[PDB]
């Protein structure tokens, strides 16, 4: 079920949503919110400041060009 | 091509998917998986625990309120 | 407004996009780009290398199994 709304809401309601985009997907919006968990299966780039409210885990963190595991 | 499915799958299959949402997008699902790379062009907030399986790179990491580049 | 395109673009244009996926969402594409901010309300896993162009903030960072707040 895909509802389009006067007032400007686009609502997709189902069990699973599967997007297969051969080349790319672009989400052009001021803010995107995921209510659950997220997995990224290749890499991540982030331009702006990031806050993690809980602990992060990483094999190493390269800070201002310097190793953290080996500093 | 957008398929809606008895059994509850919503399948969007194309070359590129472009979402232009003037105000916001909200994805309310227990788990979202991206098979490829992801870029976030403003900021990131994450509530729960994060694991990075590979090295991360950052100009600085502010840990429990303390600089890592300058500690 | 949802446009499907010869040439292979799927364009969704509205004020807000709301996805309610009872079980999961999967985005199978080489690259997904968010132009704005992103919040993840549970956890994040990332397989590949991550770059944060700006400072990150975390209560702690567990690097190669070691605490950063308490090392
Ligand atoms: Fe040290
Ligand atoms: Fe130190
Ligand atoms: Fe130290
Ligand atoms: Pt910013
Ligand atoms: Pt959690
Ligand atoms: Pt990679």
């Amino acid at each position: 079920r895909i509802r389009l709304t006067k007032d400007g809401r686009c609502i997709i309601t189902c069990k699973t949503v599967e997007v297969y985009a051969d080349e790319s997907m672009t989400v052009d919006t001021p803010r995107t919110t995921f209510t659950g968990d997220v997995e990224i299966q290749k890499g991540l780039g982030v331009k702006g400041k990031s806050q993690f409210d809980s602990n992060i885990t990483a094999p190493d963190a390269i800070i201002n060009g310097k190793s953290t595991d080996k500093h």
